[PDB]
């Protein structure tokens, strides 16, 4: 009573959300939505301070990123640095955090069974962490690390260098990440006791009046009150000032600017920018959005449309971007074509014309209502969020919109601004526009760096000369607004549940041309459907060549549709498209109303293509840079590549692909799309508010689509050929390795292949990976502290399964090779010491996980079309193998270590890729590490697989239908 200063009144949802909602601030200020779920399986709390890298001190960069790794590491309530963690695995739990100019959000989720114990020690982070001096020194390193993988990525070093390009006094230039030398290194020789620099910091802003928690679980709303106030009303309130930031950190001297940069990757871009005011007060009208909408459309009369056209772009983002409280951005960004890169003045011209157009109609209420109704939709049927993600967004957003309005708050629209509109239109003017072009060709002609990233960049001023011509822009015929959407949804009916129905996909349908999986919504009721589609062709991966001919076809004929689609796109109604090593993948998700009209299109097309010459030549050039810029992604991603590519019967790589890409010719092409379509398989899985005959005819309709432009026949069942995973030999052990010449850090995958998917195998491998899951995280990184990106966790690839870790890190791989084969030994003892509650506790963390249901139609969708893709169409399988779990013990466990996992162990399968680092030239192969043997260096993936016999597929899981 005394410690509740506000109870908000009755919070607007939408009358589908069966959650229980209460708004309310505390005394000392804090403000908190709780959330009633009875069902839920996982209960969540988030917290967002709304402090962040803006108010870094300027002398140690990052403090606020570090602050944040720090409060998870120990408090004086709970000092076990690893208390917090260590207590959400053992109760299925997971938690994370992050940090952004102006917030800082930390949340959790757990077993709905421990709300409180994960809450209480959640809640200490900000009321005594510890921030103790070992940790520091080893968590300065984490960090490191993090800031480490940036280093090489195209986007942060562009996120960064706009900071740099504007007023340096701005606290928008600052460098939000941090490292080890801003964090350690320059603190110290400068005589800085960080320790209580974090404890400074932390003590002046983790002020309550700054603080907002959103809380969810299965208690009533009563209970979740007395529990936030019981474990937060402690926390004080230093009144202190939120930070503003009036006056845009590109002030008069950053406009009519030119920036080149000199990408990583081999991309080709031009980013255009505009200073405008703080657009979030007006959101109830949302003017930057109804630009938003129409400069970033992209159906016919579109600017993106034109500057295609022209050959001269390919994609497009326009909109509002956000900066800070008191300033933000509206951009235009596209890719550019080779001939595009040399257009970019004629590119930006284009842009003025298309805005001048806006500026000759004026504001469209139309446009605004349209807009509107379709807000309006999204929110009633909004499908129900993990916990997790729904807490940390309510958690940040509390900080923008009243209670009761938290919810409904972004989705809905309530008032026309013309004024506003053409108020923000006013500043999408060349005198005050800012450009930046990113292409290899400056390579060489660049004059300066950004400090934190490298970047290599010139700047010039933009003549008035052309400042004047874009001034001039006059309305060009070929912009024309949309029009009104004719894909909006208006038929909302659920279905009633069709008497028949079953509570698993049914096969209803089995035939040469198709086996068709169908399951009626009968749980989420919202007016949606999923429509998965897999189309089997031996002729999309029999070799290099005619994989880079299945993928073009589909990108050219998704280019083709693009206009067409955008339309379906902002209705809800979307599709997704690509190739596979199987044939082709087609999906179509949204509001079930319009969807057989969007799925005929797609097929229809797909059999009757007609490739654009222009279209192909721009397209394949693309599709060249992207096999090409793989020499940019990250060790680690080139680690479970080579290890894919290792382990797979059949996989070309990337090298040959992009040879045998120049082979691809139009005439070529259009060869190819008639004998890939000429005999198929198609299994399908139609899920939603959808029933039987109205499924059947879908599947009919595909598939007579197909045979009449396409003259389609059954594929041979024999044909129907599964890929199998190379088979290790006992005791064995073999090293792949490469070199990253990009990144300067080393990556490695450690593969320990246990045996073929099955009921018992699937449980062994998921309770020991359980078990040392949260024990890897603490020992590999938080104690040994060997980098960022450290993994753990099952591999599960052509129906066989094992054991792997993923790190990336400074150390070399033989190095990283030792502490994980150490670790190894530590788990084995841990489990002989863990008592046999221990045990159990791990038993049900693990069947909470997986007996965690989906809350929304997609979710559900896919756990089935995993079971399907699989083959193995296991639709209880969650059922089947948590009660299977429940019967393991301590014993089963350690057999399964000395049997398959221990160093010396009978059955032991190992492969490992090393990716070194891109300074070292060649390289070899406190706890204890089992002194390793000697690797068998593979020198040749393909002799690697020719001498080693491939496991057998999984049997399928008869699913007796008709």
């Amino acid at each position: 009573n005394p410690a509740i200063k506000r109870i908000g009144n009755h919070i607007t949802k939408s009358p589908e959300d069966k959650r229980e909602y209460r708004g309310l601030e505390l005394a000392n200020g804090i403000k908190v939505l709780l959330i009633s779920d009875p069902t839920t399986d996982k209960s969540s709390a988030a917290l967002d301070v709304h402090i962040g890298s803006l108010s870094d001190p300027p002398n140690i960069a990052g403090l606020s990123h570090f602050c944040q790794h720090m409060l998870f590491l120990g408090t004086k309530k709970y000092p076990k640095e690893n208390e917090y963690s260590q207590f959400l695995s053992e109760h299925a739990g997971s938690s994370n955090a992050f940090t952004s100019g102006e917030h800082t959000n930390y949340y959790f989720d757990v077993s709905h069974e421990h709300l409180e114990g994960a809450l209480d020690r959640f809640a200490q982070f900000f009321l005594c962490p510890l921030f103790d001096e070992s940790c520091k020194d080893r968590e300065v390193n984490a960090v490191d690390s993090e800031h480490e993988k940036n280093v090489m990525n195209d986007a942060w070093r562009l996120f960064q260098l706009e900071k740099a390009t504007g007023n340096p006094k701005h606290p928008f230039s600052k460098f939000g990440t941090g490292n080890k030398y801003t964090l350690e290194t320059r603190p110290n020789q400068e005589g800085i006791d960080v320790r209580q620099e974090l404890l400074k910091f932390h003590s002046a802003y983790y002020s309550s009046n700054l603080m907002a928690v959103c809380v969810l679980g299965r208690e009533s709303l009563d209970d979740l009150t007395n529990l936030v106030v019981k474990l937060f009303s402690e926390v004080e309130n230093k009144n202190v000032p939120l930070p503003e930031f009036p006056e845009h950190p590109f002030q008069e001297e950053h406009l009519k600017q030119l920036y080149k940069i000199v990408p990583i990757k081999d991309i080709r871009n031009l980013y255009v920018t505009f200073p405008i005011p703080d657009l979030q007060k007006y959101y109830k009208s949302n003017p930057g959005h109804y630009l938003g909408h129409l400069i970033g459309h992209e159906g016919p009369g579109s600017l993106l449309s034109e500057l295609k056209s022209k050959g001269w772009v390919n994609t497009l983002v326009g909109g509002q971007k956000e900066g800070a409280r008191g300033f933000m951005f509206f951009i235009i960004n596209v890719d550019l074509t080779e001939e595009g890169l040399l257009h970019v003045e004629d590119i930006i011209l284009h842009m003025f014309q298309y805005i001048q157009k806006l500026r000759a109609e004026g504001p469209q209420e139309w446009v605004f209502q349209e807009c509107k109704d379709l807000n309006a939709v999204a929110f009633r049927f909004k499908d129900k969020e993990r916990p997790r993600g729904y807490t940390s967004k309510i958690a940040g957003i509390l900080h923008y919109y009243p209670l009761e309005e938290v919810l409904t708050a972004e989705y809905l629209l309530e008032e026309f601004r013309p004024d506003l509109i053409e108020m923000v239109l006013d500043k999408l003017r060349p005198e005050n526009v800012r450009v930046a072009i990113v292409s290899k060709s400056f390579e060489g002609k660049t004059d300066r760096t950004e400090e934190w990233y490298g970047t290599q960049y010139k700047q010039e001023a933009i003549p008035d000369e052309v400042i004047k011509k874009w001034q001039n822009a006059d309305l060009n015929g070929k912009f024309k607004l949309p029009t009104k959407n004719e894909f909006i949804p208006t038929n909302f009916e659920i279905l009633p549940l069709e008497k028949e129905a079953t509570p698993y996909p049914a096969l209803i349908k089995d035939t040469a041309m198709s086996k068709l999986w169908f399951k009626q919504d009968d749980k989420f009721f919202l007016p949606k459907a999923c429509l998965n589609f897999e189309f089997f062709s031996p002729f999309a991966y029999v070799d290099p060549l005619h994989c880079n001919m299945a993928y073009l076809y589909l990108e050219l004929l998704k280019d083709s549709l693009n206009e067409y689609a955008y339309a379906a796109e902002l209705a809800g109604l979307s599709y997704d498209l690509q190739n596979t090593i199987y044939g082709m993948y087609l999906s179509v998700k949204g509001y079930n109303d319009k969807q057989p009209i969007l799925l005929k299109k797609i097929i229809e097309k797909m059999a009757t293509f007609e490739i654009d010459e222009k279209r192909f030549e721009i397209i394949k050039e693309a599709y060249m840079r992207s096999l090409n810029n793989f020499r940019a992604e990250q060790p680690h991603q080139h680690a479970m590549y080579y290890l894919r590519l290792l382990m797979t019967e059949v996989a070309w790589t990337k090298d040959e692909l992009k040879e045998a890409l120049d082979d691809v010719t139009l005439p070529r092409l259009k060869a190819f799309i008639p004998q890939l379509l000429s005999r198929l398989h198609i299994e399908a899985l139609l899920h939603g508010n959808i029933t039987k005959q109205a499924a059947l005819g879908i599947m009919q309709m595909v598939e007579d689509t197909l045979i009449e432009h396409a003259h389609t026949k059954p594929l041979l069942p024999s044909q129907l050929v599964r890929y199998r995973e190379v088979q290790l030999p006992d005791r064995g052990w073999f090293v792949y390795q490469q070199r990253n010449e990009v990144h300067n850090n080393c990556g490695i995958e450690i593969y320990y292949q246990t045996d073929m998917q099955s009921t018992s195998e699937n449980m062994f491998l998921e309770l020991f990976c359980q078990i040392i899951s949260e024990p890897c995280f603490n020992t590999l990184r938080t104690k040994e502290q060997l980098g960022y990106i450290v993994f753990s966790g099952p591999r599960r690839a052509n129906g066989i399964q094992g054991l792997r870790f993923i790190i990336q890190s400074e150390k070399p791989p033989h190095y990283l090779e030792s502490r994980v084969e150490a670790f190894l030994i530590t788990m084995e003892k841990s489990i002989e010491d863990m008592t046999e509650e221990a045990f159990q506790k791990h038993i049900q963390a693990l069947a909470i996980r997986r007996l965690d249901k989906p809350k929304k139609l997609s979710a559900e969708c896919a756990k089935y079309w995993g079971e399907i893709i699989s083959q193995q169409y296991n639709f209880d399988r969650d059922n089947t193998e948590v009660a299977y779990l429940k019967t393991l013990t301590k014993e089963d466990i350690i057999k399964f270590y000395k049997e398959m996992l221990a160093v010396d162990a009978p059955r032991r399968h190992k492969v490992s890729v090393h990716v070194l680092a891109r300074e070292m030239d060649s390289c070899p192969v406190l706890s204890q590490a089992p002194a390793l043997p000697q690797p068998e260096v593979i020198q040749n993936m393909t002799e690697f697989k020719r001498g080693l016999p491939l496991f057998p597929l999984v049997k399928p899981h008869i699913n007796f239908m008709a």
